[PDB]
């Protein structure tokens, strides 16, 4: 029923983003849930600020690389639940940037670095904090803390894309004030885009624009109730089983899961943030940057489709993971499970011919093509039922695209 | 019935070695079988022979690289399909590195970088060769043509680790005259390992040491029949689809799986070769250099077993995939499918006690104990039906090993 | 909450038999037919002319019941087509007493039941294609449907309970479940009360699940009526009978769904659906068979098991159930033991481990044959570990079952 | 190399009927029983003494093998325990005329074949456990196994075939196959060999293979005789009965298989064990009453129906068999269709595709119903799509087959 205000349609528009994980945990490399799940003395946690030098944190690099990654939005931890802040708190609190070695806002890096590459900058705030003996010792001073620190944010970096809340899920029955919260958000931000991880309960307030999903979620997401505001939806990946740097972590996924990741976020109709966690100096670690250039292969060559594609209405046949985006001016058949083709005696399994079916397409085709070379597909199609059946070629020897595309050009 | 002969007893010692796959075809980034699947003019693609700078081939930083990665020796192509010889051939072939740009023997320059690491250099040669017409117009002189070329690497380099023979598959009917090639490998390197790729019921040769197997083989490899000299063997694992680089092929396998394969091939029996491509140049790719970090990580910490640890008839309960290794000292058992340990009302899955067992340890216990950070484990067992149980506690929050191994102290 | 004594009575019944019968049978493609083929109504109707209940016989299919273990039966007395299989005394004409049978085939039901020591269940559609008070006057239609089971509630004595199926078919309609269950209470307080479709009205005893639900079922808010719960199961893909349908699923797969019901806290019925003239068909007592076979075996645990927090090793399906004697294993994909040279697979040491069990163990032995299991413990952890053999060679139980004999 | 005619005939058979009966059948758990059970011998020959027969009706079995569809039997006519079900004519005592049957068994079941239009095969265990020969003089006991096959080949008639299964006993020993099988062809030279478990000699006419074997099966090297194929399926775990065998294959595994077998190339037998008085059991009785539903559904196919190198899309266990008039395309893992609001899982278009039609076509239609199929071709890369609609409600057929009609 409804349709999703401007800001919200140009968020879907967004498609990928790089979420980064940076704190003080970044320095010990176990985990950004240390400080909690280690049992660690909070004193001597906390003296980490004196060694947060940032001294290879470069927010140009950082901008480029999302920027050559096809992504369209950064979202920055500025606080996670360590409670140490990435910014100038003005006074709020001693535990933040201004007071350790860095003496740099790096949120107005951030910012700057993300507007010189045309890309959104997210705000990623936690909400359950073991900073602060707020949190426990007296909640509602602690909402006002929390309120303030996003108020600093709201309005000493200009116009910002967005804020990425975590934590409500830690006090399930408590009053979190999110008309307060928020609406001061929309008093100084009124473009930015609310996310929340605990959007769902029916939404947890009016203002928030998107809700985050599991990975996994099959179907398309849920938009709200109808006549009530359209909400977005996104999903995250990280690339090992840690959002914060791990060293020890050699549990990571394949680049083939990341591209499918990706590729089913469209699917489901929802925007995808895949995660990485700096170094704790603030560098990009190497097995990142690793998938960062793979992942930036494909969407490079999936950029017709990656950005205004959405669902529509058009299965694949019986067996096949395929599916169909739709943009204004073309489907796109997205296609899974092909092998790559060999020669004559050099078999490598995608050589036979390979027909791929889909329902829901009515209307007559003028021509298909793969976007990763052009090669021109056949195809017949049955009107009535609403059948395209193609003949999906593999990949030319050298080269695995994971998830092809084929683009279909109307009559 | 036979047991291996010394010099084969020191191959399954070596556990892993790393593939290494350079020629002309690297410069194009699109397979190492391009020129034939591509259907390529043959002049057209000899011509990479003219821009072979090995301008960042750096043999020494080659064998650092499969030291810190855990490997014991390198298989390096010196001569591929395309028929390209990596070495001075002194006279045997217009086509080799001395007639390029490079002007260096860079199979001289691989061997000293390995004895300084204390590796093994294996030399891997191609039997199926595209640029001499003697393949097809004149099989005989081939033969005498290729075990010149080899002869060559029998007597310029010094002792030799070994031979890794790829191609007589593509003839499978014809008298290679093997005797006489693995007879003149014996005269002049009487202890190099003879590998082969189609080696395999009855051995080709008697003076094969080593026959390959697929990496999914399910059970303990084949030895040879049991009055006969006994072959070890060897799986290969590659990166994604290709050996040669390949700049498109983004279908990249999980660092997980490959940690998997390479315990897999100790649990049948077997060595493990793990493959990177080059690039053009020499280089390794930056890719390859991810891959390598995470298995130097698990490789260092598995390092008690993976050298001497063999297969012995001890079973995992139903529903695991749980081995075990010995060594003449301790059992370890490997094992897979453990998750992260959180805290409290963070439950991330390892967290309850987790009893896995195995079938066929007779032996009273004294202790056992993970490799990775020493913590001792419960267990019970019943000596008469040879069952051992352990509460396999899940990782430490901020690491994940894929593979953990436990070392059994016996009394 | 502890359950009503009615409803731990139900716990305790576990296994029930449901049958499926009405004018449909006759024609044998399924108990939709009416609607999902497109029939002529009038034409479709005129089937009561033939339904002469000629052979069904309530006393053999009581016997059946008990044979397979089962200790309620759930007898459809009016499903969607909307005929009735007793006396509606003047509600419609649509009923067993206007077709050529003439006899109240629930009043034989309820007194084969009785006779058997079986609990007698009455089925009854709420969404209905005969009469067009359903599209057309929907609050006369619950009146109608309220008479409809006031009749019930009133002509035959003492009831076991009712199941109301098709709620679903309005999601967002008033159905008076206040009336019709106060209804209820008032003439058969002790009838469990099943429904089909936070629990939708304070008198509902029992909600159904899908068979495949992986975790132990929802028992109520706390501080509320704790509500018990109940799967089911066709033999094929229909209820009513379908002579084309050859997609029968595998016996094992039924026994494995038995026991799968008891791990989670549900009872389980197992449907069968008569043909035409009322008599159960050959393919559905073969069923019933193995599957006596198997509760017969399963009788120590089956009744009064209940889960319980203890959990199985990782990569089996094993589970445990409580009585308040004893624990069970219930111990899947055992494999037949061969001899020597013949290996069927059962034959090595076979470890199973569980984790919750905290008190010191006597003896383990199978339930089949009385095999004495050997068995290891770490009390400190909770974790028993049993050699679960295979079966003997020419027997296989699909669920086998170790009893625990604490010290 | 084409096959020899009676090779021919066999593979047109298509689908046969396996019985397993002997004295174990009295035990009911298991053929193998005497060996895996480590019986005494002497007390387990004794059953020789309570053998009837008094319900075996060799008619019956003809008639319910054909009513399945089976066109021959193979009957165990001597199993691994040794008895004789025929005269043995002074070979040997422990045969039927020694029991209180007093029937040659064999005698009645090839003329109850006969009148059934069925080939009657034996089956006949060639290891043996009774006589003393098998381990204490091999040499010896190949005369009295080759005197206990002549005795079949002589006194019976034309014989359609012999089903020999035991050489895997003794894979090393010389079983003198030239001899026994030659001794065969000379009084029969007509019979069918097949073998159960390079061929082990020129004279065999059929190998088994396992139910699960994925791809097309071997004929034999080329230039050499052509040899067939077969595989075997048993109800539960056993060929024997076996009572506590609860773990039965579903009827939908049995349908699939029989399917498989021609998809392979090779006919299939399904397997029964009689009762120790020679009766069909009822459960198996069911199982022959579904296939029967199916094969006479897919008569047109099921015998003269080839495999063909046409292969289906991508993700479906689709495949085509060949007659010399039309093609036919089995469809797996089809659905029911209900009607607007009753989702039951068949009913939007379910496109599936073949690769290697070459010919235009004219009309396709379901056997079932002859619902006629809408398809499109690519005639230049040999791509035949149908829409492959579910089943009508109240049916369910497992494998569903189309019939192409060719322009
Ligand atoms: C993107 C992710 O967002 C939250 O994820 C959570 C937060 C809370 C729970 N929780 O309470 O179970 C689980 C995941 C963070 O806690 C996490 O570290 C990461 O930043
Ligand atoms: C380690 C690998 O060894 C061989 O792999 C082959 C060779 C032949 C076939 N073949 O004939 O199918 C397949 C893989 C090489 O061809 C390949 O380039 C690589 O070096
Ligand atoms: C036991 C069964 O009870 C209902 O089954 C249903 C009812 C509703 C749904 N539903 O709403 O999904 C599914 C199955 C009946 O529709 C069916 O005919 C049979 O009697
Ligand atoms: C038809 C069947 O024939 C054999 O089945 C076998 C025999 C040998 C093997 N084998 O050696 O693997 C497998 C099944 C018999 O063992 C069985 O009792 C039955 O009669």
């Amino acid at each position: 029923m409804t349709e999703p205000l401007p800001r919200i349609q140009h968020y879907e528009d967004l498609g990928l983003g790089l979420f980064i994980h940076w704190g003080l945990y970044s320095q010990m490399a176990v985990g950004e849930w240390t400080e909690l799940i280690h049992h660690r003395n909070q004193h001597d946690y906390e003296q980490l600020i004196k060694t947060f030098t940032a001294a290879q944190f470069d927010a140009k690099k950082i901008a480029h690389a999302a920027k050559a990654v096809g992504a369209k939005y950064i979202v920055l931890t500025t606080k996670h639940h360590e409670g140490f802040f990435l910014y100038d708190t003005k006074g709020l609190s001693d535990f933040d940037v201004m007071h350790a070695p860095a003496r740099r806002d790096l949120i107005a890096e951030f910012v700057a670095a993300c507007r010189e590459e045309d890309l959104l900058p997210f705000f990623y705030m936690a909400t359950y904090d073991w900073h602060t003996p707020l949190y426990d010792d007296d909640f509602p001073a602690y909402l006002t803390y929390l309120q303030k620190s996003v108020e600093v944010l709201c309005r000493n970096y200009g116009p910002v894309g967005g804020f990425w809340f975590d934590g409500n899920w830690n006090k399930k029955d408590a009053d979190w004030h999110l008309p307060e919260l928020y609406g001061m958000i929309r008093h100084y931000q009124p473009n930015a885009i609310i996310v929340s991880n605990t959007g769902l309960k029916q939404v947890s307030d009016p203002e928030i624009d998107v809700v985050t999903y599991e990975r996994r979620t099959p179907d398309e997401i849920y938009h709200g109730a109808p006549n009530e505001k359209y909400v977005a939806g996104e999903i995250s990946i990280t690339l090992n089983q840690h959002w914060g740097i791990a060293a020890n972590d050699l549990n990571y996924k394949s680049p083939a899961e990341m591209i499918e990741t990706v590729a089913h976020a469209r699917h489901i109709g929802a925007n995808i943030l895949v995660n990485i966690g700096l170094t704790g100096t603030g560098a990009i670690p190497a097995a990142a940057q690793t998938y960062m250039h793979l992942l930036g292969r494909w969407t490079a060559m999936a950029a017709p489709v990656l950005y205004k594609g959405r669902p529509v209405p058009v299965t694949s046949a019986h067996g096949t993971r395929d599916f169909v985006l739709h943009t204004s001016k073309h489907d796109f058949l997205c296609i899974l499970d092909l092998q790559v083709v060999g020669k004559d005696n050099v078999v490598l399994g995608g050589e036979g011919v390979n027909p791929r079916s889909f329902v829901g397409i009515g209307q007559p085709i003028q021509r298909i093509h793969w976007l990763d070379n052009d090669e021109v597909l056949s195809f017949t199609q049955d009107l009535d039922k609403k059948v395209l059946t193609v003949d999906a070629t593999g990949y030319p020897y050298g080269s695995d695209w994971v998830v092809r595309i084929a683009q279909i050009d109307y009559e």
